[PDB]
RNA sequence: UGUACAUA
């Protein structure tokens, strides 16, 4: 069966001045339609509390089905953003008992995220309690991980301890997971020092593997860009002596750049001198490499003058030849700009 | 000249 006459006429531009009240008895049908849903979304704000209640009445009967609908989920979200406190509370009761199922659903997870941004701390903690015992399942889920991230962003850290507890012994597995690595970073941004300490401790049991992992390299870079000095120095200690090799790696080259950027003055001198203070060809190998040439350029940018002079002494003899090299030519281009 | 992060 197909679209009602009213919906089809609306879609064919037959009612260019249509209003919400004209949709009586067809609100759910419009909400399940791409264009009908956009119409409701656009009209809900600027509408009168009386208009919203007729809309709210019809969706409420079908609230759960709309939360998981490709087009209806936006209408539910619109009531979390523009509804009265009572409407928001009534929607919370429709979510109650279904948080996990919605969090794992590709459209339901959008409703849960919007709710978390839109409701009181008390109402947030009702939602979070339903994820206790299902943390790892949600974190490793393509929809659920976004709900867990949003909880960490928006909810009092005290109520998040169950996530920290569930992550014990799982930090390497999650930091190397396409979805888990996102949640680890949210934890490092938003959780308390007592919560991040066991995460960081466990992280540091796996530094060398994480640095060269497809997803773990982002977690390591996060700590270098945002973490405490003590943790940055631990990380830098897994890179010293390894600059040449790691700079040639697609993933780890980015870690090397963050090490030289966020190091202390002395650590940065140590890492840069490793590849230019000895009489070896490390810097030349790096300049010609598809990834390490970016590391050389970063070292040029962050080097204090003493180290810049040392780099330039290694570079200058190769300048004329570098212009023909696929990646090396970018060193010459930088220095000739 | 270089890697993740989702709806019409």
């Amino acid at each position: 069966s197909g679209r009602s006459r009213l919906l089809e006429d609306f879609r064919n531009q037959r009612y260019p001045n249509l209003q919400l009240r004209d949709l009586a008895n067809h609100i759910v049908e419009f909400s399940q339609d791409q264009h009908g849903s956009r119409f409701i979304q656009q009209k809900l704000e600027r509408a009168t509390a009386a208009e919203k209640q007729m809309v709210f009445s019809e969706i409420l009967a079908a609230a759960y089905s709309l939360m998981t609908d490709v087009f209806g989920n936006y209408v539910i979200q619109k009531f979390f953003e523009f509804g009265t406190p009572e409407q928001k509370n009534t929607l919370g009761m429709q979510v109650k008992g279904h948080v996990l199922q919605l969090a794992l659903q590709m459209y339901g997870c959008r409703v849960i995220q919007k709710a978390l941004e839109s409701i009181s701390p008390e109402q947030q903690q009702e939602i979070v309690h339903e994820l206790d015992g299902h943390v790892l399942k949600c974190v490793k889920d393509q929809n659920g991980n976004h709900v867990v991230q949003k909880c960490i962003e928006c909810v009092d850290p005290v109520a998040l301890q169950f996530i920290i507890n569930a992550f014990k012994g799982q930090v390497y597995s999650l930091s190397t997971h396409p979805y888990g690595c996102r949640v680890i970073q949210r934890i490092l941004e938003h959780c308390t020092a007592e919560q991040t300490t066991p995460i960081l401790d466990e992280l540091h049991e796996h530094t060398e593997q994480l640095i060269q992992d497809q997803y773990g390299n982002y977690v390591i870079q996060h700590v270098l860009e945002h973490g405490k000095q003590e943790d940055k120095s631990i990380l830098i200690n897994s890179v010293r002596g390894k600059v040449l090799v790691l700079s040639q790696h697609k993933f780890a080259s980015n870690v090397v750049e963050k090490c030289v950027t966020h190091a202390t003055r002395g650590e940065r001198t140590g890492l840069i001198d490793e590849v230019c203070t000895f009489n070896d060809n490390a810097l030349h190998v790096m300049m010609k490499d598809q990834y390490a040439n970016y590391v050389v350029q970063k070292m040029i940018d962050v080097s204090e003058p003493t180290q810049l002079k040392k780099l330039m002494t290694k570079i200058r003899p190769h300048m004329a030849a570098l212009r023909k090299y696929t990646y090396g030519k970018h060193i010459n281009a930088k220095l000739e700009k």
